[PDB]
């Protein structure tokens, strides 16, 4: 009776047509996804909207359930497994250091990063990787910027982080050496800084008050390796897959080629277009009984809230498949909504209208070095992506 979920094919960043299907017919439904409990699926942009902003849709049980997910392993920890008032409290302290303004302070930065890319991957000749070479790099140098990891330190930093992709080759040990020499050189890091302060992230952090309070030494360890795996792997990813929609889209191209200030308004239409994970956003639970379109969700049930199918709803966006560069207005949950909003997203942003400022004013004729249909896509089974992108110029 439950429906076989994930819908969306891997392979590719289609939206299955069973998402439209049901925002029509069955905008609540009963999903069985491939490990965890069965759970409540809902689709229509004003629903996956309510969900994700509701005072009765928790996150903690994440702790402890077998939450309805794509993997046999887990995600969990972190800001993204508490609820108010624990998780306002180390939100508002994180937010209080990492502002919009540091986040624009890294434009200029996050520019020199992206060129030196270009400049390594032109120079291995043609075709290149664009996603070992650039996609894979940029992310991780930007947050190393952030967090005033010194420059001598990138590359082996770099080498640490690759172990944390969902993509990596590498044994539950080698995760287990990576994750240990990240932690032991953040925790001298923050011994530094604390110290000796400087302008970064870090320094900013140790330094964060609020209603009196302060970050203890753990939960400043715990956030800023929580602030690097989640900006890495899904800001390389979108990079990827925003460039491998440009390559294939021709007039996408010409758009921004004669109008790079379309930029921004690009990344959010292609945040929006995009349905970027395989999956939901993380399962929330009840905390009491809530009616959904007259479907009674019931307390410690599970809902799946589908930002993917939301983005595509033709009740929020007209002509919803189309990706119009310009659209307005463009009010997307593709940065989530509620409490637990993507707090990276401006820095998300600088970084994917960088990446694409660069490749096009340096590759304008960038291209795919193989047929579209030859694409090797990553089974990591969070997000969809290629797993690499050989292109020409
Ligand atoms: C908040 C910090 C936390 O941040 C996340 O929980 C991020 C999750 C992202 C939102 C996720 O993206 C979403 O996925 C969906 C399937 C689709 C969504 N969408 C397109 C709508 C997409 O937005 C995930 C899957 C992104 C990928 C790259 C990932 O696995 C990140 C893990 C980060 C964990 C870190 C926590 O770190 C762990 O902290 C605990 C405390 C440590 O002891 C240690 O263990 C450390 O260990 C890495
Ligand atoms: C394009 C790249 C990114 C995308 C698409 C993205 C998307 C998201 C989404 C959808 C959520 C909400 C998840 C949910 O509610 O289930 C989230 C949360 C979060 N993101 Fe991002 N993000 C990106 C980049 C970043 C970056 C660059 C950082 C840090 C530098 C970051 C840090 C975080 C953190 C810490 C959370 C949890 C916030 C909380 O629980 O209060 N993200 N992100």
């Amino acid at each position: 009776e439950p429906r076989a979920y994930p819908f969306n094919d891997v392979h590719g960043l289609t939206l299955a047509g069973r998402y439209g299907e049901l925002q029509e017919t069955e905008p609540v439904s009963r999903v069985r996804p491939p490990y965890g409990e069965e759970a409540w699926l809902v689709t229509r942009y004003e629903d996956v909207r309510a969900v994700l902003g509701d005072g009765r849709f928790v996150r903690g049980p994440s702790m402890t359930r077998d939450e309805p997910r794509t993997r046999p392993e887990m995600v969990k920890g972190g800001l993204l497994s508490m609820d108010p008032p624990e998780h306002s409290r180390l939100r508002r302290l994180v937010v209080k250091a990492f502002t919009a303004r540091r986040a624009e302070s890294l434009r200029p930065r996050a520019r020199e990063i992206a060129h030196e890319l270009v400049d390594q991957m032109a120079a291995t000749g043609q075709p290149a990787d664009l996603v070992a070479m650039f996609a894979r790099q940029l992310p991780v140098r930007v947050i190393c910027e952030l967090l005033g990891v010194p420059s001598a330190d990138h590359d082996r930093f770099t080498r640490w982080s690759g172990a944390f992709l969902s993509t990596a080759e590498v044994t539950a040990e080698e995760m287990q050496e990576a994750a240990e020499q990240a932690y032991a050189y953040m925790g001298d890091l923050i011994d530094r800084r604390r110290k000796e302060p400087t302008d970064d992230l870090v320094s900013a952090l140790v330094q964060a008050r609020d209603q009196q309070d302060s970050l203890s030494e753990q939960e400043l360890l715990d956030l800023a390796i929580g602030l690097l795996v989640a900006g890495y792997e899904s800001t390389t990813t979108q990079i990827a897959d925003f460039v491998y929609l440009l390559m294939t889209r021709p007039e996408l191209r010409r758009q921004l080629l004669d109008r790079p200030e379309l930029i921004p308004s690009a990344v959010e239409e292609l945040t929006r277009w995009v349905p970027l994970g395989v999956g939901t956003a993380f399962p929330r639970y009840a905390v009491e009984d809530v009616t959904l379109r007259g479907v009674t969700i019931r307390a410690g049930e599970p809902v799946l809230a589908s930002t993917g199918a939301a983005n595509r709803d033709q009740a929020q966006f007209p002509d919803a498949d189309r990706i119009d560069v310009d659209r307005t207005p463009n009010q997307h949950l593709g940065f989530g909504h509620g409490v637990h909003h993507c707090l990276g997203a401006p820095l998300a942003r600088v970084e994917l209208q960088v990446a694409l400022e660069v490749l096009l004013q340096r590759l304008p004729g960038i291209r795919l070095g193989i047929p579209e249909t030859q694409l090797r896509w990553s089974e990591g089974m969070l997000l969809r992506g290629p797993l690499e992108l050989p292109v020409v110029w």
